């Protein structure tokens, strides 16, 4: 199963410059939600849960179809939440629409990762959007009840190998876990992209707690929480490694986080030799807007 990128037609960098600035003047405009946190998070883990339906085994699921769009994955419950980026997307996607829904999923994430002060993140255009009979089936995005066996082995379905998982995961210093989501109880409140997820994993005091839903999760009395597939990349000593290694260079993370994204994104995607290269947006505090 192929999927070409094929560029929405005439378009170029300047273009898709400006769906980024209007999706980043909307993260800051609409700055009330989830408790101030913002739209920065929902919108990085839509553009995830967007990718993360992929199989390299036979190319189903993967953004390029934008396939959330149709009622059986946006209904997804490993979805439950998203809506909200959605909604928040719509706005964007009416103004602009000529740009395909995978295209704007993901793109969504990358501008909230720079608005966020993340890295930079090299973004590709012409995902194509395809019929709703393409839209994978439900259950092929993971639980977060289990250890880090299951989280190796469930990453391996979307070609990605142990420093990239434990990258991927730093995503986690945003945000929050809301228990009628996910059944995970969260305060938290960071809209900053910072390697923190590594450094609160080694250095809080974490405590076995059963939430209001009945679920586990590993709690601290500075208020933080991490979700048992969090904490068990300081279980497994492979992944120990990398999380410390994360935690004492900020700048290696970026770089690492910054490649294992864009290949998430991407992956499932033929892009064409002739193809534009990938894109760098400016932020909108580079442009002085
Ligand atoms: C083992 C892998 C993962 C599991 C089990 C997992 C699970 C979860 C759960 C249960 C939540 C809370 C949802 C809610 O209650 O609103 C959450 C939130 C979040 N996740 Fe993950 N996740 C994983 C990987 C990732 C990856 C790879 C990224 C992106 C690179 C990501 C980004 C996010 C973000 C940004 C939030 C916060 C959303 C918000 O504040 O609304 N997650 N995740
Ligand atoms: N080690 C383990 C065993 C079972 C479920 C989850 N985890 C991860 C951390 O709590
Ligand atoms: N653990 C986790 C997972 C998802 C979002 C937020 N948090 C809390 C901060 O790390």
């Amino acid at each position: 199963l192929v999927h070409v990128a094929s560029v929405e037609k005439g378009r170029s960098y300047e273009d898709f410059q400006k769906v980024y600035n209007a999706i980043a003047l909307k993260l800051r405009e609409d700055d009330e939600y989830d408790n101030y946190i913002g739209y920065g998070p929902v919108l990085v883990r839509l553009a995830w849960h967007i990718s993360g339906t992929w199989d390299k085994h036979d190319n189903t699921g993967g953004s390029y179809g934008g396939t959330y769009r149709f009622k059986k994955e946006f209904n997804d419950p490993s979805n439950a939440g998203l809506q909200n980026g959605f909604k928040f997307l719509e706005p964007i996607h009416k103004e602009f629409p000529w740009i395909s829904s995978g295209d704007l999923f993901s793109l969504g994430g990358v501008t909230a990762v720079q608005e966020m002060q993340g890295p930079k993140i090299p973004w590709r255009c012409g995902r194509v959007d395809t019929p709703e009979d393409t839209t994978p089936d439900n259950g092929r995005l993971p639980d977060a009840d289990k250890d880090a066996g299951y989280v190796r082995t469930f990453f391996q379905r979307l070609n990605m190998n142990d420093r990239e998982v434990v990258a991927l995961m730093g995503a986690h210093a945003l945000g929050k876990t809301h228990l009628k989501n996910s059944g995970y109880e969260g305060g938290g409140a960071n809209n900053v992209f910072t390697n923190e997820f590594y450094l609160n994993l080694l250095n809080e005091d974490w405590k076995l707690e059963k939430n209001d839903a009945n679920n586990e999760q590993w709690d601290s009395k500075s208020g933080y929480m991490m979700l048992p597939t969090d904490y068990s990349l300081i279980q497994d000593p492979k992944y120990l490694s990398i999380v410390k290694e994360y935690a004492n260079d900020q700048d290696k993370f970026f770089k690492d986080f910054s490649k294992a994204f864009e290949k998430l994104l991407e992956n499932g995607i033929t892009f064409p030799k002739d193809a534009p290269s990938p894109f760098i947006f400016k932020t909108l505090e580079e442009q002085g807007l």
